[PDB]
């Protein structure tokens, strides 16, 4: 599992993330919900979805930072 | 700067983490509150406070894992 810390810059991106969090089939683990622009959103992402999510965030212009376990897989 | 995914295993450890989260300390950034045993609690802290923060959790026998920045947008 990789951690993404997302910080949406506007309401469109907050809305995209709320919609996305409705999709249980992605198997994403949302640690807190999106709220407002500039409020960080923490998600634990299965390894096999990180590339999909990178490109998705990249395509939507959504700022983020990725975190991995210290000395892990 | 650095993330801890902390998982309290009894109500005593949940209560301990609730007491910390109650202190509004700058840059100790709790992303979700403690709830119940077995539920992850995620915090973002300055990386220069990792060494003492993990020793404390260890001293207390509270399971955790550390996640470090790997990159971003």
């Amino acid at each position: 599992k990789t951690i993404f810390v997302i910080v949406p810059t506007n309401e469109e991106q907050v809305a995209f993330l709320e919609a996305l969090a409705k999709q249980d089939e992605l198997n994403f683990d949302w640690q807190n919900p999106p709220t407002e622009p500039g409020q960080p959103v923490v998600i634990l992402i299965p390894s096999d979805m990180v590339e999909w999510f990178l490109e998705m965030l990249k395509a939507k212009g959504i700022p983020f930072t990725v975190y991995v376990e210290e000395g892990g897989s």
